[PDB]
């Protein structure tokens, strides 16, 4: 149901059906799934032990885990507890980040390398969805990112209930990697109007447009409204790359994509201050988007 | 609370206390968890695809895979069904059977990889255990081998209900892959008097002495009690490797460990013979192997 992109795959003559699979999937649906990612499943198994590690810390190890470098850090819960890190972009936060953490070296490490693997990884989706719009010359390396480690403590009272109500990230694009034995990832497939699993899938990533992304791209990919519903009583444990908006703050859609049957749908706005209209209004789910129009 | 045993480690000098810890894991628990056995995360994560594309297979390609040797193939359910394979420590066995499943090539490629490299971390887990009780030179590199790849299909009326009852393993060794998301493996600790969980730990395998491993050893290592309980409503899929008996059949302990303080404990058997004997008296969890005192 949710299409699967090969990120070695996409590119040009035979990569040009999985290009514009990628795009379609944008455009429709604000996600999909990535393989070929070329992240080694030994990074990846030795991730999930070491955030299973960080939040089996004890709860006075994990405070003192708490802004480690301005802003970021842990944070404390109502089942959710999370790591995060900003700005994930900037070599300079993620080495503070992983040297500060109170944790075992090898763990610090890992956090390290897996950080910078997922970057790489969300820079490389960018530049893939900003090539089947046409668009060639645009780095996105510089871009701010927020990395995040969470963790839902479910119970089996809480089995049933939305574990994370409807909303939109405010970013341009987020990268996920579910817990592979309790998925609970489902999105609004604005097609039908209805709630699509996104079943999680081993050593394959999610890949979420945000609002920035439908800003930038025009209108033309889809900022996708989901949730995360809890299946079991056990812990969800996830992971996230966020790609924000460019180094600059400003959002504004690029030349080639305002048409004459598609005019230009949003004035340039700073993304700090969308932030800050998320926050003002409760619109979190994209609503606030249209208070932005041209 | 089951022993973990590096095998990397484990050997002398810097060994000599893995080694023994080892031991003492057989002689107490018979149960123990193994690190460092060098099969590589990637194989792993392509053989759990693997192992449940066969299981997601259309019920007629699972009925030609019955039988595809002499034997061994699939075999159906209540809850439970497997594809087995015997000989697995035999090249020509297992060659056959993977050219012979109904499944797509990378499948057939996947479980051979699989069995080869399950088949070699046996019989290196047994040198150990043989060492470990001053025994070198033994070779179990022929012994036959039994490769089992299991599904229990649970659904929320099986929760809380056995997955299979208690009962020991007729054979030596048993190396288990258990799946990461659901356990259910339970071991009669004997220091404990009750059935404790050996909750599942992802890239690790549980190791279980048998029988055969407690006559062999001349009472030296314990044949331990295990079962699974259904802890959960989802399928639970697992992969065993059984080190079954000798090439020649025949049990029996070798000179070493049997001294005035521990004096021969069991008279000479074929293991055909004792399998027999456990089919035909229902005694599976080694009650039989009283009436083979000597
Ligand atoms: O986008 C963010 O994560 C920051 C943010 C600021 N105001 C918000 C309202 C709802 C959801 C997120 C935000
Ligand atoms: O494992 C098998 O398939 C054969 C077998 C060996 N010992 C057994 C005890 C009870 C039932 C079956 C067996
Ligand atoms: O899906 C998760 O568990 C975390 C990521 C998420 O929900 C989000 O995009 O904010
Ligand atoms: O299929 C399994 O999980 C193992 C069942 C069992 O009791 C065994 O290993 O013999």
């Amino acid at each position: 149901e949710i299409p699967a992109i090969d990120l070695r795959l996409a590119g040009g003559g035979g990569g040009a059906e999985e290009t514009a699979r990628l795009r379609d999937a944008c455009a429709r649906l604000g996600c999909f799934r990535v393989s070929g990612h070329g992240v080694p499943p030994g990074l990846q198994a030795e991730m999930k032990a070491a955030v299973r590690a960080l939040f089996d810390l004890p709860d006075d190890a994990k405070r003192r885990n708490a802004d480690i470098i301005p802003g970021s850090g842990y944070v404390p819960p109502p089942l959710y507890e999370a790591f995060g890190l900003c700005d994930a972009a900037a070599p300079a936060d993620v080495d503070a980040f992983c040297a500060r953490l109170d944790a075992p070296p090898h763990v610090r490490e890992t956090v390290k390398a897996y950080a910078e693997r997922m970057h790489s990884l969300i820079v490389d989706v960018a530049g893939k969805v900003a090539a089947s719009l046409g668009l060639h010359g645009a780095s996105f390396q510089d871009w701010p990112c927020q990395f995040r480690m969470n963790r839902y403590n479910y119970t089996q009272d809480s089995v049933g209930s939305p574990g994370v109500q409807v909303h939109t990230d405010s970013g341009f694009l987020t990268v996920l990697q579910e817990d592979e034995c309790v998925g609970g990832l489902e999105v609004l497939d604005p097609a039908a109007g209805e709630f699509v699993p996104v079943d999680p899938l081993p050593g394959s990533f999610v890949v979420n447009v945000g609002d920035v992304g439908q800003a930038w791209s025009n209108g033309r990919l889809h900022n996708v409204k989901h949730r995360v519903q809890c299946v079991a009583a056990v812990p969800r444990v996830s992971i996230a790359m966020f790609l924000l908006a460019p180094k600059d703050d400003t959002v504004s859609a690029p030349g080639e994509l305002v048409d004459g049957e598609h005019p230009r749908r949003y004035r340039e706005f700073k993304y700090d201050d969308y932030r800050r209209l998320r926050l003002s209004t409760g619109e979190r789910a994209g609503e606030a988007l249209a208070r932005l129009a041209a």
